């Protein structure tokens, strides 16, 4: 389920990418840069100071072009003594090259380092003459080409994987709006525009698969907004492409943790499927760099961070606290053979996103007893589920899937899941977790209103199906319990009382029933151990409801770990405006204001979700392809409102069915592509 | 002997003879073990004798060093001088063996002679444990070198009649079983840190090889890390165990632990491994704590089959080691005998032990098929199936202890009074199953008394008078046909014992209490006459009716006996009485109901321990569970278990289901007929 920018990456390239992907969302890889170049002097410096060494360290093939390389005093690349030490030792390594070109045609590097420039104030060197055959500029780019693919070779002749971030910061001022003329690329890779540019990228990507480098996981470096949108477009165009780049990286100095989100934020809304770095960070004369615990609970959660040495370096206090905090892995805390790395619920909500109800799919019910799977899975007309609908989703900036499954068709009389039905939920969850998303699995039409619920809010109930629903959820946590925690448990769905009182129940026992049942659920997954001692469960209010009696009633279940238990409740509020309302009004934005200031109200500590919401009102109408303009816009001003606030009140949300629905599904493509238009703007934003 | 089947099914008479000995102990008393001084000596016994006087039962020796060079000529450590292993079992003591499986530090390090160039974990070497699996490794190549080295040293200790305790591979798990999956959680040898699949295929590769190598004088045991100390951060490490078929010990290892801790360790991991023993292969002291007094463990509830401290730092202080080998429940190896085949014990200490009961019910307790008819006749009349080994098989591996077998004898007994042989043979086939599957059982004489037709035992100043002999005539045949078992059968001397009119809840006339103590002097003079195992085997007596009230316990006197400590009183309990007939749920008046019997019980009974020999649904009509009950009532029935079990363990006490759990044809299978209440039960209990 790996797939590299570099198609035949080695088995160590694909292990550290396994590995950050473990990672990314739940812990911030420590980096330092080299002094300078080849060395780790600035990571020995930290290790003197809090006794860890950063998890990274970054080497630059700046200097790759300087004569008498093991005798000049101050520079030879051949020794790789510099890199292999520090992979020997666990470290991760990092590459990056500061092109220096000569600063004309008859200028030789010297020895010392004379002669080079990186610009057209420091050299004639031309981005577009580099390209075309037989050219100075074409010889020099060639040949340290040529010198560094030899140096990685050697590198991965001793097994050292590395990520490698070439030609960064490509756009500099270039996007400035006015176009000003200091509004202009400070490298000269990035002085001829963003074509050239993105054909330097394809050209050292091919000429590095071509020398038979396999061992780099590549990371471009954006500009996004130069800190200022009002000024500046983005670098969208410069973007080498997603077959060409696995790491989005930045380069911050100088910022605030709520400056920090903000670029974080926006990169990963234009680069769905990519991770997203902190490439570069460190202090300027005006300001020092946040905290980086702080940035993190801000929401800038980057894969890695790397303060620049010198002047940029941060001081020893800060280094100080960023070693010892708990979200920052150091070099001794790597764990590249790792399957699982336990995440708090509220570090799981956060890392949601947009969130999509796969629908009518496993849920669908009433065929009877012993048919084949697919009958099940198509019996509401939905198609059957593939991998690329999750790929859709991740690709389209969707972070989590929620899929319902009803089980009781597929249990027999002892209560023993059907085992072709569990492997068809089973290869479903492995879809969702290939293509990065976090996924949900449940408890479904057990419950509610149907003819075949049998999990009920009544005393009566309880008593003579608790056995069968325990027994439902161990086979269930046995059965998923080798998913890493991108798989979460959700007890039951909508659980009513024997009469399928839908506000409240009409006896105050049936809270307790409801209770004891998510105790009984929480219980029997932790019971299994492994990964399920510490996955994120999620428990649902009476009915899914959110009225002042539900919750006061709601009772969190007992958990022996902390902070991962979730809870989840619907919204289709206002009830029925797709049917009565003309637009979304204020009174359809004041009800949802007050849905989550009660929420937020209740649960402090404890994470909640919009477990599903849209247009369903009354006899099952909703919004299709084919609903008026003015309807469709009451669809997406809906959604737009519900990813915001979820956003501001640190919840998240799962779209039911409507904008990625059966034959759509098959394309794949959007059902309703304005309402997922406004979702991704309010969420981005 | 015959009935012994080690985790090596080819394990020669030596091996079997030393199980069955740790069998009769485990338990009953601890056998005190010591460390050698780092490898292959018994010179911290030696010590322990200078200072107590007594040797430790057990030596434990290492192959920490089996790879150094030049053994016979470097001066310090030589494996093939068998010497200090086979003088310590020359002497009588039991011999323990484990390895510090030691590597080379790299693939071009060559241990030297000294013992330079080895390390055990990835700290000290890059010896990777998956890669010693692999033929064609600098690993594995080692690995088996250094297998056959330990090897061949077993089987010169074989040769000369040793047997062992062999803990392999010890604390594999490490810190890896935490929960959160921090890398300051791992394994510190070795073995461990390739993970628990791997590891297990260490295990298995050990136990085939040693095994094809002719190897049978082992008894393996596998250490534990239990949670390491702490479930609400670790796992447990179950997905590390070699299996039932690989291992025949738990062992755990604990520094600077108190009593109560040690016994939390000892029931989780007899709850978890219920047909296997339990071991503290190492303790000692720590830097801020003592380990505990062995006494004071034992007697919190840590029953540990052996203790052995380590050696250095960790050995206890002198102060310690005289009061434990002066305890009366530590064995010192001048109290060792393999050759018992009795131990005595107390009272409480077997209560203690029954753990969960069950009862064997409507099958040797059948009866009304008349006289002179096959013994499969009598035991198949009332719907159960002839009872086998693998019914008390099951029991054992599904974490019961103890089994009451009820037996009615009228039928049996000719006009003298004689027991009929075949009769009798068929209880001691049915005793022997029971022993054999390791469990307590209790022989009783049943509806010999109570409401039916051919009961003749009353509670009745005339019906005693008539009846007495022929009592006694009938004990002292149960006692002499059944004298040889040891102290894990039981004796009952009779079940519900009512007066001549059949009264359930009090004898009409309180000269009936004067009959019922009658018979229970009786029983128990009958029974110690017969000597030998009989003169100290625990017997249990039963109240009027079994019953609990007030009036009955007040003229409930229990017999004289000639021994102290060796009886135990039994009542019965359906209370609330027809609770599965006119209740829904298992609510606080059902609760109630019991906790006032416990303490009325545990007032009238201190020293004298008390069981519940039978309790269940069965209500009026005699209505009950069944698999096929509705769910809630199912959970009624669970709900009950669940409180009884766990009220009888709180008051020093135990309890014995009557039948519904392993009824009928699930008993051939074998498998529960009740799962839930079964589980209901054994949570109730171990936690």
């Amino acid at each position: 389920g790996v797939f590299l920018a570099d198609a035949s990456a080695n088995d160590a390239a694909k292990k550290l990418y396994k590995y950050l992907r473990l990672v990314y969302g739940n812990k911030i890889l420590s980096g330092m840069m080299a002094h300078v170049a080849w060395n780790h002097d600035e990571a020995d410096k930290i290790h003197v100071l809090t006794g860890k060494y950063p998890a990274i360290n970054c080497y630059d093939f700046i200097h790759i072009a300087v004569p008498n390389q093991g005798s000049n005093g101050w520079i030879n690349y051949n020794d790789i003594t510099p890199v292999t030490e520090w992979a020997d030792a666990g470290g991760i390594v990092s590459l990056m090259w500061h092109f220096n070109v000569p600063q004309n045609e008859n200028t030789t590097i010297g020895a010392d380092g004379s002669g080079q420039g990186i610009n057209s104030s420091q050299t004639t060197f031309k981005a577009s003459h580099a390209l075309v055959s037989g050219t100075w500029e074409n010889k020099f780019f060639m040949e340290q080409m040529e010198n560094v693919a030899n140096v990685i070779l050697k590198l991965q002749d001793a097994g050292i994987v590395a990520l490698w971030r070439p030609f960064h910061e490509a756009a500099g001022n270039a996007t400035l709006k006015s176009g000003a003329n200091w509004g202009k690329a400070w490298f000269w890779w990035g002085e001829d525009g963003p074509d050239v540019y993105k054909q330097l990228w394809h050209t050292m990507f091919n000429y590095f698969s071509n020398k038979g480098i396999h061992n780099l996981i590549w990371e471009w470096t954006s500009q996004n907004y130069n800190g200022d949108s009002d000024i500046y477009n983005n670098d969208d165009d410069w973007y080498p492409g997603d077959a060409y780049v696995d790491i989005i990286g930045r380069d911050l100095y100088g910022t605030t943790a709520v400056q920090q989100y903000s670029e974080y934020s926006q990169l990963k809304g234009r680069y769905p499927s990519k991770m997203i770095a902190l490439a570069e960070c460190g202090v300027n004369n005006s300001t020092i760099t946040a905290d980086v615990e702080q940035a993190w609970n801000a929401g800038a959660k980057w894969l890695n961070f790397m303060p620049w040495y010198g002047e940029s370096m941060p001081s020893d206090e800060w280094w100080t606290k960023v070693m010892n905090e708990n979200v920052v892995i150091t070099r001794d805390e790597i764990n590249q053979n790792a399957t699982y790395m336990e995440e708090s619920a509220q570090s799981a909500v956060d890392n949601f996103g947009l969130g999509f109800n796969l629908g009518n799919t496993l849920d669908a019910n009433g065929c009877g007893t012993g048919k084949p799977v697919a009958t099940y899975e198509t019996f509401w007309g939905q198609p059957e589920t593939t991998q690329d609908m999750m790929t859709f989703l991740m690709q389209n900036g969707f972070n989590a899937v929620r899929i319902p499954v009803t089980w009781y068709e597929h249990m027999d009389a002892e209560g023993n899941v059907d085992e072709a039905w569990m492997m068809r939920v089973k290869a479903i969850v492995e879809y969702a977790m290939n293509a990065g998303l976090y996924a949900i699995v449940n408890v479904h039409h057990d419950t509610a209103a149907g003819s075949g619920a049998w999990i009920k809010a009544d005393t009566d109930v309880y008593a003579a199906t608790k056995e069968k629903f325990k027994k439902l959820w161990t086979q269930i946590a046995n059965a998923l319990a080798d998913y890493d925690q991108h798989l979460l448990f959700e007890g039951y769905n909508e659980m009513l009382d024997g009469n399928n009182s839908w506000d409240e129940p009409q006896k105050a026992s049936g809270y307790e029933a409801l209770n004891n049942y998510a105790q009984d659920f929480v219980d029997a997954v932790r019971a299994t151990g492994g990964n399920n001692a510490t996955r994120n469960l999620i428990v649902n209010t009476y009915a899914a409801a959110k009225g002042e009696n539900v919750l006061n009633n709601f009772m969190l279940p007992t958990d022996a770990v902390n902070n991962h238990l979730i809870v989840q409740v619907h919204s289709y509020d206002p009830w029925n405006f797709f049917n009565t309302k003309t637009t979304w009004d204020s009174e359809c934005h004041n009800t949802l204001t007050e849905i989550f200031s009660a929420l937020s109200k209740k649960f402090t500590t404890i994470p909640y979700i919009i477990g599903e919401y849209g247009t369903h009102g009354e006899s099952d109408i909703s919004v299709s392809k084919s609903s008026p303009a003015e309807k469709i816009k009451l669809a997406a001003d809906q959604a737009a409102d519900m990813v915001k606030l979820a956003k501001d009140h640190h919840s998240a949300t799962f779209y039911w069915m409507s904008i990625f629905d059966g034959s759509d599904r098959i394309q794949p493509q959007w059902s309703l592509p304005t309402v997922v238009e406004a979702m991704q703007e309010a969420y981005n934003n």
